[PDB]
């Protein structure tokens, strides 16, 4: 019911709101016209509003709701038919609103650019008076400019007075960059292009065939990109590239200046390394070395012998290499052509060549020079191997039972078969160091784990006495087992004797290997 309501007020609204809009149309924001684009919608304007005198009357015919008041669902089907229509109608009206709020824009606005329009033509008029480089194609862009300046004397006058703007922009955008773009055409390519080939002229003093080929190349690829700079800028493309251009051949530019101070370096390197060769005669002391390898007559005669002797000829022979390789260098070097860069990687080994073999004679220095402290701490050994022998060889008393039978005249045969080794050591004259040593590895661990043994026996004799000395004949049966221990022992077994206090620690109280045991390490 309710509905019948909100379709006089979507009546009421639509016929206010149009009649106040079409009152509003020479009333209202009359000023401006165009002659052409205006009579467009002055007739659209009317053809809108002859639409809703023709609309809303249909609707006005189509209140058959005052009629149809006994159904209620015939009234829908009738009803919402007639509010879509309404929405149909305001959502084509709105429409023209906004239609119209913008050719009031669209004039009102654009009417108030002009003014900087026409006060930026005024300064590219001044900025292109004072000026004759470059000035063919601002000539023709300031003319083409003015001629459409003249011609927007609506909407399609926007349009062109937007595209003056962007063209102002490309004006201006020349006016200021192009100044210096010829101005680098003039002195700063040929400005290098001078100063890179007197750049060679100059390096012609440092410089060689090998970079022959890859050197003045570029100035090729230069040379290019020079003319090709021009041929992007005096045909109609602009600043795009171009100044691009100028970053690339600068790049190249310093790249071949970079590459000369690079052979400056190569230059000033030789006269560190080749006072490097004035060593190369310090190292030639060999003939003061083999002198100081003369003392082989007088003392440690092994110094004549193999894998000593040797090996320093093959420094010789090393230093003769090395030597030969200098001459070389120095001969590829001194050249008539003039020198270069790529000697620098063969030099880097020869620091290295002499960095080895100078460490070598070192170490060959010390090598004999070691040989007379040697010499030394081997008779100290040995002095001490004699002391150690000696009281052991004393140790071995007292015990009964004649100690290792079998290990007695073995490991006791090379205390004196390894003493007669070191008189033929410090007798000799001149000795050598490899003659001693070798009988010292051999005298190592062949004295102490011979008498390492010998303590151990001396100690075990010791202990199984003072065992058997608390031998208990009182009982019956430990008693007849003791005497079978006595009997084992004074054989020749390092055995029998083991499970012999064993029995003894079986008849005894659990402390029998902490009985003796104890007492003995008093």
């Amino acid at each position: 019911k309710i509905y019948a309501e909100i379709d006089r007020l979507e009546s009421w609204k639509i016929e206010i709101l149009n009649r106040s809009i079409v009152e509003e149309m020479s009333k209202i924001k009359h000023l401006k016209m165009t002659g052409q684009t205006e009579e467009f919608f002055e007739k659209w304007r009317e053809e809108w509003d002859e639409i809703v005198t023709a609309h809303m009357p249909k609707v006005e015919e189509l209140l058959y709701d005052a009629e149809e008041n006994a159904d209620k669902y015939r009234f829908k089907k009738a009803n919402q038919v007639l509010v879509h229509i309404d929405d149909l109608l305001t959502a084509a009206e709105s429409s023209i609103e906004k239609i119209l709020r913008e050719i009031s824009d669209l004039v009102t606005s654009e009417e108030k650019s002009r003014e900087e329009i026409e006060q930026v033509r005024e300064r590219y008029s001044k900025s292109r008076k004072n000026l004759l480089a470059y000035s063919h194609l601002y000539g023709e862009l300031y003319d083409s400019l003015e001629k459409d300046l003249d011609e927007i004397w609506y909407i399609t006058a926007r349009k062109v007075l937007l595209e003056q703007d962007r063209n102002l922009e490309r004006l201006q955008s020349y006016i200021d960059d192009v100044p210096k773009l010829l101005a680098d055409c003039k002195q700063t390519v040929p400005g290098q292009i001078a100063k890179l080939k007197d750049g060679y002229g100059e390096m012609k003093e440092k410089g060689y065939k090998l970079e022959h080929i890859q050197l003045d190349k570029e100035l090729e690829n230069l040379s290019n990109q020079l003319k090709r700079a021009e041929h992007v800028l005096m045909t109609e493309l602009d600043i795009d590239e171009a100044s691009a251009i100028l970053q690339l051949i600068d790049e190249n530019i310093q790249s071949v200046y970079q590459q000369l101070e690079g052979e400056v370096e190569a230059g000033q390197s030789v006269l560190s390394k080749m006072p490097e060769l004035i060593i190369a005669y310090d190292k030639l002391k060999e003939e003061k070395e083999h002198t100081k390898a003369e003392t082989e007559l007088v003392k440690e005669s092994y110094r004549l012998t193999a894998g000593e002797l040797g090996k320093q000829q093959a420094f010789e022979k090393r230093l003769d290499e090395i030597g030969k390789l200098l001459s070389s260098v120095k001969d590829k070097l001194d050249a008539e052509h003039v020198a270069y860069s790529l000697l620098v990687e063969e030099v880097a080994s020869i620091e290295k060549q002499i960095e080895e073999v100078k460490k070598e004679h070192a170490e060959y220095r010390e090598n004999l020079q070691a040989l007379r402290k040697e010499e030394l701490q081997a008779r100290e050994t040995l002095s001490n191997l004699k002391k150690t022998i000696s009281e052991t060889a004393r140790l071995l008393k007292t015990s009964n039972i004649p100690g290792i039978p079998s290990h007695i005249q073995e490991m006791l045969e090379n205390a004196h078969h390894h003493i007669q080794e070191t008189v033929n050591q410090l007798n000799e004259l001149p000795l050598n160091m490899e003659e001693a040593g070798a009988h010292l590895k051999q005298a190592e661990d062949i004295v102490n784990r011979a008498s390492r043994e010998s303590e151990e026996l001396v100690e075990q004799v010791i202990l199984i006495e003072k065992i058997i000395q608390f031998g208990n004949r009182f009982r019956s049966q430990n008693h007849i087992l003791s005497e079978q221990l006595k009997e084992a022992e004074r054989r020749f077994y390092a055995f029998d004797y083991d499970d012999s206090y064993e029995i003894a620690a079986a008849a005894v109280e659990k402390a029998a290997p902490g009985a003796v045991e104890k007492i003995k390490a008093d």
